[PDB]
RNA sequence: UUUUAUUU
């Protein structure tokens, strides 16, 4: 892209002023905003950094991305136009084989277009898939010919058939 | 039904 970045999964915890600090570090900032609830004032877990020069957002992605803050593992990543046509883009996956890597789940819905994350849901004890996960498109017209194509599907291999609904 | 929450 160019000069301006979306952060994701920032804490609840963190400020307006300790985001703000976190990526004017890495050079100056044109304008940012930690994203809250219109109503609440509450964070909403992500925001947004555009930076005078490029080589900066660059750079910010280049060092920042995976950074560990509190709980969190924060996604730095260019922000693509505001633009209704990437809203209500995100799918709940389930019935996935439990051998399923994210690597195979992306794989099989990238046919439908450009996955803005994926993810499997694992056992939060013994760490084991639950065949069940999500995938966001960059368009929602993308993700509608996924769940088209692929809800009530059998992905090569897979003796069950997998729901694909908006989340 | 997520590192609840990816377009201000």
């Amino acid at each position: 892209s160019k000069t301006n970045l979306i952060v994701n999964y920032l804490p609840q915890n963190m400020t307006q002023e300790e985001f703000r600090s976190l990526f004017g570090s890495i050079g100056e900032i044109e304008s940012c905003k930690l994203v809250r609830d219109k109503i609440t004032g509450q964070s909403l877990g992500y925001g947004f950094v555009n930076y005078i020069d490029p080589k900066d957002a660059e750079k910010a992605i280049n060092t920042l991305n995976g950074l560990r803050l509190q709980t969190k593992t924060i996604k730095v990543s260019y922000a693509r136009p505001s633009s209704a046509s990437i809203r209500d883009a995100n799918l709940y996956v389930s019935g996935l084989p439990k051998t399923m890597t994210q690597k195979e789940l992306e794989q099989l819905f990238s046919q439908y277009g450009r996955i803005i994350t994926s993810r499997i849901l694992v056992d939060q004890v013994t760490g084991v898939s639950r065949g069940v996960g999500f995938i966001r498109f960059d368009k929602r017209i993308e993700a509608e010919e996924a769940i088209k194509g692929l809800n009530g599907q059998k992905p090569s291999g897979a003796t069950e058939p997998i729901t694909v609904k908006f989340a």
